[PDB]
Order: C-alpha cells, then structure tokens, then sequence
C-alpha cells in the first residue's frame, strides 16, 4: 500500500522535449538508465520516504584496504542516501581498525568480522554493494533504488560488445559469445532489493564453484559472472558512469554532468 504524495510544485515534464539528447536513458527492456537530468529527486525522495525505506550499504575491507574506510564512510555521510535510513555493513578482518566515523541521525554501522544473511531481509529494504577504495563526491540517492541494478563500467560504456572483456571461453559458466551482451557492468557497484541481491550473489557463488571444479577461472572473476547474470536477468535500472568513475584515468567528459562515486588516487 503506497500512500498518496503531497501537493508539490515543480516544472511540468514536457512530452515533446527529450530528457537528454546525448545519451540513451532507457534500455530496450524499458529499464531507466540513470543520468543527471533524468530524475526529479524531490519527487523520488517523497516516494521513498513515505515508504520509510532503509538502505543497506555493504563493503569489504580486508588487510590494507581498511585504510580506505575513513574517507569512504565520511563521504558517504555527505552524499549517500542523505535523509533516508541507512545501515552500513563493514566486513573486515580488522574490527579494531575500523575508524570511528560520526554518523548523521537515522544512520548506523555494523562491523562484521570475517553473519546470518537472513538478517539483511529483516533489517533493510535495499542492499547496495560497493568497493571500499572509493569516495563519494556528489549525490547518490534513491534514484538508484529498484529490484535489481547494475552500473556501466567507466572504461566500456562507449564500446561495442565485441570489445567487452566478457569471459570468452565456452568452458566457463560466465561465457558470453561475441554476438551477445547489452553492456559491460562493473562489479564494483550493484544492488537492488535484498531478495534480488541475494539471488545474484548466490548465482555467482554457484557458478564460480562450478568453474573451479572444472579447473577454470573467469577472466575477471566475480565481475565476469556478474555480467553473465545481468545478461540473462536484465536489471530493472542501469546506472550511468556518473556512479562509478576514475577522473585520473578518464578525465571529465562533457557527457558526465556529475561525478558521484570515484576511485581514490
Ligand atoms: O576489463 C575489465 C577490468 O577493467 C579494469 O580497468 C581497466 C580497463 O579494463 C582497461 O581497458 C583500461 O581502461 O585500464 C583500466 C584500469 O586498469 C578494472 O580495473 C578491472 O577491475 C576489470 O573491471
Ligand atoms: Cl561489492
Ligand atoms: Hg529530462
Ligand atoms: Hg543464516
Ligand atoms: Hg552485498
Ligand atoms: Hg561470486
Ligand atoms: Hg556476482
């Protein structure tokens, strides 16, 4: 049951005026591709707040990677789902090394040493899975929430499918031939409902175990399998490279109005 939105004043959408004329904003299976300018964050914030949405953000910080936690968490506090309920899950081998970061109200952090994944189902509505050696530089909000989403890898968004670095050996479960494929998604940023995210990770785990039993390891490991999964189970939203960038390596192209989540130099 979705409650009614309140009266809101905002620019009327124009039917005969395309959103963005420089990029594809919807996939062939009718999934929005999220770019700046395609969404009114005020309307979306209302919709999700009225649902008392809770977002779980998971990160794995092992060994030297624990050093990236402070900047990651501090910037997430400034740009990630601000205004909504957020639960951070930090999986690490050094629980005592997790920095004490000051959190805004309605936000919490759980340190799990490497639990019952069934806990996710009762604690959050959506799960966002990212790499820790990153920092938020701009808004990353509810516009990304949907049953299942993948993010366009910043190095291949303009590449043809034959150039995608998919696993090309038919002996692997992550195999994708040259005439197949929509996009090349990066394994560093994906998510969706708890149910869909667990289905994806469960599928990846089983496929990788099958490859190991067969004596093969996909070219890009988990990412190869992520791409195979998203090819056969189309994501309900696709995030543009605005959500996963590396300015040192790729600069700042005009097509990117905002650089929201970037690699740390
Ligand atoms: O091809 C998948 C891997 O891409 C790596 O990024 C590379 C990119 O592939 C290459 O074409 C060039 O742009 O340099 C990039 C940075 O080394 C990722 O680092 C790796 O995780 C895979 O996604
Ligand atoms: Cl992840
Ligand atoms: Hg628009
Ligand atoms: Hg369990
Ligand atoms: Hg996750
Ligand atoms: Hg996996
Ligand atoms: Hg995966």
């Amino acid at each position: 049951f979705m409650v009614s939105l309140p009266r809101m004043v905002y620019p009327q959408p124009k039917v005969l005026t395309p959103c963005r004329k420089d990029v594809l904003v919807v996939t062939p299976w009718l999934a929005p591709i999220v770019w700046e300018g395609t969404f009114n964050i005020d309307i979306l914030n209302e919709q999700f707040r009225l649902q008392n949405t809770t977002i779980g953000l998971t990160v794995f910080a092992i060994k030297k990677y624990v050093a990236f936690l402070k900047l990651f968490l501090e910037t997430a506090e400034k740009h990630f789902m601000v205004g909504h309920r957020v639960h951070y899950y930090v999986f690490t081998d050094q629980p005592a090394a997790v920095p004490r970061v000051t959190l805004g109200t309605g936000r919490q952090l759980s340190v799990l040493e490497v639990f019952c994944e069934r806990r996710f189902l009762s604690e959050v509505d959506y799960l966002v899975c990212v790499d820790v050696d990153m920092e938020f530089r701009d808004h990353v909000g509810v516009e990304i929430l949907t049953p299942l989403f993948g993010t366009l890898h910043p190095s291949f968004y303009g590449s043809s499918r034959e150039a995608f670095t998919y696993e090309r050996r038919p002996q692997s479960q992550a195999y994708i031939p040259k005439d197949e494929g929509d996009f090349y998604y990066m394994g560093a940023f994906f998510g969706g409902s708890v149910q869909e995210v667990q289905r994806l990770t469960r599928a990846c785990h089983q496929a990788m175990m099958v490859d190991q039993a067969n004596g093969i390891e996909a070219v890009w490991h988990d990412e190869s399998h992520l791409n195979k999964y998203l090819l056969r189970h189309k994501p309900t939203k696709v995030l543009s490279p605005e959500y996963l960038w590396d300015q040192q390596l790729l600069g700042w192209p005009a097509v990117l109005r905002k650089l929201r989540f970037t690699a740390v130099p």
